[PDB]
RNA sequence: GCUAAACCUAGCCCCAAACCCACUCCACCUUACUACCAGCAACCUUAGCCAAACCAUUUACAUAAAGUAUAGGCGAUAGAAAUUGUGGCGCAAUAGAUAUAGUACCGCAAGGGAAAGAUGAAAAAUUAUAACCAAGCAUAAUAUAGCAAGGACUAACCCCUAUACCUUCUGCAUAAUGAAUUAACUAGAAAUAACUUUGCAAGGAGAGCCAAAGCUAAGACCCCCGAAACCAGACGAGCUACCUAAGAACAGCUAAGAGCACACCCGUCUAUGUAGCAAAAUAGUGGGAAGAUUUAUAGGUAGAGGCGACAAACCUACCGAGCCUGGUGAUAGCUGGUUGUCCAAGAUAGAAUCUUAGUUCAACUUUAAAUUUGCCCACAGAACCAAAUCCCCUUGUAAAUUUAACUGUUAGUCCAAAGAGGAACAGCUCUUUGGACACUAGGAAAAAACCUUGUAGAGAGAGUAAAAAAUUUAACACCCAUAGUAGGCCUAAAAGCAGCCACCAAUUAAGAAAGCGUUCAAGCUCAACACCAAAAAUCCCAAACAUAUAACUGAACUCCUCACACCCAAUUGGACCAAUCUAUCACCCUAUAGAAGAACUAAUGUUAGUAUAAGUAACAUGAAAACAUUCUCCUCCGCAUAAGCCUGCGUCAGA
RNA sequence: GCUCAUAAGGAAAGGUUAAAAAAAGUAAAAGGAACUCGGCAAAUCUUACCCCGCCUGUUUACCAAAAACAUCACCUCUAGCAUCACCAGUAUUAGAGGCACCGCCUGCCCAGUGACACAUGUUUAACGGCCGCGGUUAACCGUGCAAAGGUAGCAUAAUCACUUGUUCCUUAAAUAGGGACCUGUAUGAAUGGCUCCACGAGGGUUCAGCUGUCUCUUACUUUUAACCAGUGAAAUUGACCUGCCCGUGAAGAGGCGGGCAUAACACAGCAAGACGAGAAGACCCUAUGGAGCUUUAAUUUAUUAAUGCAAACAGUAACCUGCAUUAAAAAUUUCGGUUGGGGCGACCUCGGAGCAGAACCCAACCUCCGAGCAGUACAUGCUAAGACUUCACCAGUCAAAGCGAACCUCAAUUGAUCCAAUAACUUGACCAACGGAACAAGUUACCCUAGGGAUAACAGCGCAAUCCUAUUCUAGAGUCCAUAUCAACAAUAGGGUUUACGACCUCGAUGUUGGAUCAGGACAUCCCGAUGGUGCAGCCGCUAUUAAAGGUUCGUUUGUUCAACGAUUAAAGUCCUACGUGAUCUGAGUUCAGACCGGAGUAAUCCAGGUCGGUUUCUAUCUACUUUAUUCCUCCCUGUACGAAAGGACAAGAGAAAUAAGGCCUACUUCACAAAGCGCCUUCCCCCGUAAAUGAUAUCAUCUCAACUUAGAUACCCACACCCAAGAACAGGGUU
RNA sequence: CUGGCGGUGCUUCAUAUCCCUCUAGAGGAGCCUGUUCUGUAAUCGAUAAACCCCGAUCAACCUCACCACCUCUUGCUCAGCCUA
RNA sequence: CCAUGAGGUGGCAAGAAAUGGGCUACAUUUUCUACCCCAGAAACGAUAGCCCUUAUGAAAUAAGGGUCGAAGGUGGAUUUAGCAGUAAACUAAGAGUAGAGUGCUUAGUUGAACAGGGCCCUGAAGCGCGUACACACCGCCCGUCACCCUCCUCAAGUAUACUUCAAA
């Protein structure tokens, strides 16, 4: 027995727990993490921030909603521009975005005093 | 009825209170119980087990301050002061002091250690109580068969049923340990904190301690036996190893640490013995037997040591270092056990750990309480390199979150599918989804895991779920033969089959040839025409019928009369209760509260008697006789003494 | 100290019979070691060899008595001296060591350790070592390195498999014994190499004699056994009203599912089972439980002696005490985890790919890819709503804003407490055994203890990777000729007999192989019986089926079944029986303590290396048991049938020999009023596998898984008391 | 006994000789010149005094009698023979 | 014996590998110029190609005429002859090549040292010693392992033949 005992070590990693934390229809508050995962899964949509680990987190109190909108990234990403140019005429990427439909308003004009 | 069973009084533990004893007569440090004569003696840090999962520094010897400061491989732990101020809710011969006594017994020695008895006013009462109560036997031996029991039965057996208990482990009669019963003893002491009920309240408690509803007081919770092994000093050279002083022994024969051979020293081998003669024996063959020889007496060498012709052998039957005392009831992830009745809830994804036989967290489970949403939920929502899964309103329901507690689980096995390595094998090792087993019920033969089925009782009632293996392949249409010829290439040769070509066509109507056999041709058929699966070793294993009408039998499942808390491992929450003492009327034996040395089918548990092999193994005493005496055999044995014992086969009376 | 057998000293037989088994003695018809690993009890009394040890002597009282231990002889080192020994001694004297007398010898090396301050070197008779690559079965060439590179010598060793060596004998067989070869690659010199005078309870062979060890055992006495009288234990027991076969069953059933059986107890033997009975298996494994031994493992020098300093006095311009070093040997401790049993090999932290395919999720002694970092600012600044969170915790990740300036990329890429530096921001780990004791090794076959078949060596159990047996298409051979016969590439069925594989009860015990008596069963049949084919002119042969009623040798070696060989008969078959049977036996060794040979190891110890020897218990309780024809040789068949000659048979009858069983002492022996064999008599029935009349499905033909015919139980029996050929008692026969 | 030989002894000579002194050149590169011969169809004889600036006083062919290609029996020679 | 011969075109004349010799020049009077012996400076070598192939010719090796006008670096033992027209320098004709240079025969000019001492190396002559040598030191030669091989001695246990028996 040599060269085939257990030289292929290293595979002893636990689960990273990276998925969806607030499914669609849930009343998420401002600041809660919506999901965490590697590689841009759900691109940022309306009222959805992005941290450093390519994660998402709600910014306003509302219900989470997912749609399929066209993808038009920033010209900075030369790789994205190249991939787009490599597509034919009638071609669309259609990525998965995330939205947060706001419920409450930003404020209300209340009566202070009668002068 | 033999053997048995009980008596309870002597004495023990606690403190409550004082501080105790001690030479008539001789004798006692030499060899202790010895009338008598010329020689140093004293003061010493205790170690160690154990806990930090090892272990070195470390670990204990009135109240409050305060378990604070402080010290501490700053971790396990240790831890001050100033200030303060004359009886038993005991024991009653396996209990109580070990005690009738520190008695024999082990013993040369330190050292360890038990029981004696049972009526009373008269035992200078003759004369016995009332038999009854466990274990072993008699009155009284068995009469097909099989966990010693049930339904029964008019009856014992005969009929059907069911695989001893506890512990472990996923799984049990298993052939895994425990066990002969009986009587006695024998194994959960409490903690910061938490729950319930009393009393007062922003205060209570009989200074001190706690206060954004708190404190006080009570009730309720933390097992036993079991090593190897260390420390300090005693006791041990009377046997073994060595040394010292003075003594003893060694026939004879042949002839010098010479040879054979008495006594004598040790035992290389056989046989018997193996609970024997002996916790190391009996005969010869064995080596020596004027010398490194054996031994009588006394003294010296004692464990971190002594000794040692090294056997790492011996030092009082067991020496890789003898026993005792006090630390040690040492420790121990480990074997074993952990006592009365009944009801209810009650099976776990994983991680860390000098770690996978152990511990913590998480998760499962239990108790009391405040809150409201817990599960299948429907459109929809949830990725570029198949069964599926998450959220999910109405809808079935009544379950879920949290607070405060704390023990218990955290080694699993099998089945259907995805698999992973192995041989697309293993009652093979490990995951994912579901079920079962650890929990009873009816079957597949005896089955854990397979099919059906759960809320617990009776009735000599009714209706159902699962439920009984089937099946025998081999013929065959079997009438019948001219020729252009030996076509051509190679083949001396294959002409019809060593090899290739086209494969025509005359027979009236069909192969330049589909097989067989020829070196080669010779011969025999055919295409077509004319009726035509079993075998392995103790002996195969339920009797058994193909022919009376499809439906029966078949549970702890459902129903019928009553009332229902009365079928889980570990754990948890509750209702009762045999015995004793205490305070209460009782008083032919019971109630309210206070306590547990409070409740035995087991811990190769201890004490006492008794079954079991078992009347089996072991065993002796030479013969006749007038018990005067005589006869047969053996002898390396016998005489006195140093070592050692203390009256230990003579008489008198009874055993 | 005495005569050691006599003037001393004692009674081996409680009484009857002599069942079975064992032991102590007497003899034995032919052999004298041929059963046996061994000449191991009893008798002769004895001849020649090898290894080792100088010979005597001692060792493990209590399993190993030696090939070990010690020295008369040689050699190494230390000591210049007197009052307790060493010493009332003095260098030829003593102390500490290596080897083994005597003879031939002790060849080389201080790189490394130790001892000598020897002015830098000595010491190997101290610890230890004496080499490799290509060549006309090798000298000598080309060389590399150090200390030399095994010199002499001995040889298949007590010397790692090769090993049962080669080689010639010793016998009928020789892994037993011995004459020579280095090739012993790991022999080889006072860790001593070789011969030899005497010797060995040391370990292995052998020539002429020897015995019951066996061939084949028998008769007698005693011990001893049974009954009648007495007393009188222990190991052990859950209760037993206790059978057998098939299958299951925590995996070998007297109590389970189905069948066979079963009147009651008692003695006389039994050791197959009740995984039988005595010891918390001694072999394997766990223990942050121990102890012995060894140092260059982690620590302290308590103690001894010498060193430098201090006080301590004499000199000038000599004893104690305290502080650190050195050698000795002393004082405490440990020897981490995984391993489909333990060591060995490998691993110990983290990220990704498939298992885990569509929220998360899960296993690495399953197959892979990577990292203890890498590049520019230093607003990588100070604050703070809400969340994710490697399935716990400790540890990690995103973030609206608020103040201050604007007009980071990557995937793991790491480090907790205490402690230390630091005036103070801040920093300190290959703690990788990476959730991390502040630093600790090797062995135990001299081991102890608490436990484990959670976890091993033998079994049982399940698989069938390996093998064997049969069949299927023929590939290929077999002179034409696949299928008389052999048989590739594959598939279908049976095996658990070999090697493993899994550890499911059996480590508070299942005693391990051969060899002895005894054998039970199965046929994949070696032979005796019957058939078909054949490369069958006959025997000798080959193949396929039935038949297990029977038989299945004598010996030489190595402990080994297996393993080689000599002669037989027709054959010297396989397999299971817990590698059948140790409560029937055996010890040869396999698990032990001591020693030797070569090696590993600085040392203790070990080679799963080789041998010298190594206490084998049981008093029976239960179940169960304890009395009924086989072959070979010979004679008429004889030289027959068969050819080309050699060669050479079928059946039947008869004589004799053995096998196993049933009997006897009158001849022969052991011997005597008996019994036994070596001596003598008897032993008898076919076995299902084939070949044939007669005809249909299938008017042919045709043996019948269509109808019908051929080779196709006899034996023993069932009316008190004395002796016995009957018997342990009981029972039986005779008693004119 | 003759001779050879001697790092063999003694004595006498060497007059560019053997040294004690002195001259131009080889021991530095290119053309010509040779040799053993790898190219080849290609003489190569001597290959240390006795052989190479020897046929060389010269290798476009003539030197070259060596083969790629053709030649002949009277072979200009009563041949060539440079084939040993 | 119908060539192993020679005759008709072609060729070898570059160095696998080793190398002597003739010329070019390795520098300060090298290379340049005047006085026909009145001085200095940079401190110089087409060595071969290409055509006319010169010298000829069927066909061209140092070339007379058009392209290298530079680059090499007096070297260590040893070596050649030279006692004076010698060593060393400065110029021409030509045997022979049809064909020629830097070679060779002849014809010319300038012109050293020491010209003295010894066998230490070498050669010769006279006396003499030794000789295992004689195709004569390039000799004989001694001892290391042996095939076709010729023999012997020792050797523990073995097999065969043989003397002694009775002279007791
Ligand atoms: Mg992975
Ligand atoms: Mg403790
Ligand atoms: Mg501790
Ligand atoms: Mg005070
Ligand atoms: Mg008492
Ligand atoms: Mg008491
Ligand atoms: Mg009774
Ligand atoms: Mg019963
Ligand atoms: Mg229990
Ligand atoms: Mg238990
Ligand atoms: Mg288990
Ligand atoms: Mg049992
Ligand atoms: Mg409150
Ligand atoms: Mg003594
Ligand atoms: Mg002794
Ligand atoms: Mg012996
Ligand atoms: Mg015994
Ligand atoms: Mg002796
Ligand atoms: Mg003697
Ligand atoms: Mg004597
Ligand atoms: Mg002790
Ligand atoms: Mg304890
Ligand atoms: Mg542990
Ligand atoms: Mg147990
Ligand atoms: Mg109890
Ligand atoms: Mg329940
Ligand atoms: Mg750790
Ligand atoms: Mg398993
Ligand atoms: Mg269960
Ligand atoms: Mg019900
Ligand atoms: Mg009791
Ligand atoms: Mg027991
Ligand atoms: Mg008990
Ligand atoms: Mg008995
Ligand atoms: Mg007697
Ligand atoms: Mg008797
Ligand atoms: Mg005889
Ligand atoms: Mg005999
Ligand atoms: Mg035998
Ligand atoms: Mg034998
Ligand atoms: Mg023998
Ligand atoms: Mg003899
Ligand atoms: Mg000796
Ligand atoms: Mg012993
Ligand atoms: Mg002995
Ligand atoms: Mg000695
Ligand atoms: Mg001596
Ligand atoms: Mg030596
Ligand atoms: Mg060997
Ligand atoms: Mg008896
Ligand atoms: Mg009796
Ligand atoms: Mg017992
Ligand atoms: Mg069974
Ligand atoms: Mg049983
Ligand atoms: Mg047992
Ligand atoms: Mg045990
Ligand atoms: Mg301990
Ligand atoms: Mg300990
Ligand atoms: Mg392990
Ligand atoms: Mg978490
Ligand atoms: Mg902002
Ligand atoms: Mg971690
Ligand atoms: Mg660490
Ligand atoms: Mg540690
Ligand atoms: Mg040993
Ligand atoms: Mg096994
Ligand atoms: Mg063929
Ligand atoms: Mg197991
Ligand atoms: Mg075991
Ligand atoms: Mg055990
Ligand atoms: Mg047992
Ligand atoms: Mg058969
Ligand atoms: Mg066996
Ligand atoms: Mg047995
Ligand atoms: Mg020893
Ligand atoms: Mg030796
Ligand atoms: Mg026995
Ligand atoms: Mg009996
Ligand atoms: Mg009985
Ligand atoms: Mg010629």
């Amino acid at each position: 027995k040599s060269g085939g005992s257990s030289k292929n070590l290293g595979g002893k990693s636990s689960g990273r727990r990276q998925g969806i934390k607030k499914m669609e229809g849930h009343y998420v508050h401002a600041g809660n993490i919506i999901a965490t995962q590697r590689h841009f899964r759900w691109h940022p949509g309306a009222h959805v921030g992005v941290g450093k680990n390519k994660c998402l987190y709600a910014l306003e109190e509302g219900i989470v909603r997912y749609t399929k909108e066209v993808y038009v990234p920033h010209p900075r990403n030369t790789e994205a521009v190249d991939l787009i140019t490599r597509l034919p005429k009638g071609a669309v990427l259609y990525k998965t975005f995330v939205h947060v439909v706001p419920a409450k308003p930003e404020g209300t004009f209340k009566l202070v005093a009668m002068l």
